[PDB]
């Protein structure tokens, strides 16, 4: 008697990577940045009308 | 310790200038101009038919 077992085949994913400057909605952001931040308190915006 | 607050931008408007002329409304007006208008009695405009 000659018996055995098997693999046959193996499969992973690949998985994607998004980038947000990709996404139609990073029109709204307007994304700047700080190094240091975390030193920071209230920040603020003036606005004349 | 270190810490701060920041003021991030300053944001005015312009106001908008508006000459009558360009209003397709100015075709209703005819418009003259008296230097003085103040030594005037009751003015006239004459109609025959």
């Amino acid at each position: 008697d000659v018996e055995f077992d098997a693999l046959l085949g193996s499969y992973c994913n690949t998985l994607s990577l998004v980038r947000f400057l990709e996404l139609g909605l990073s029109v709204a952001c307007v994304c700047t940045k700080f190094p240091e931040l975390a030193y920071m308190n209230e920040g603020r915006v003036q606005f004349e009308v």
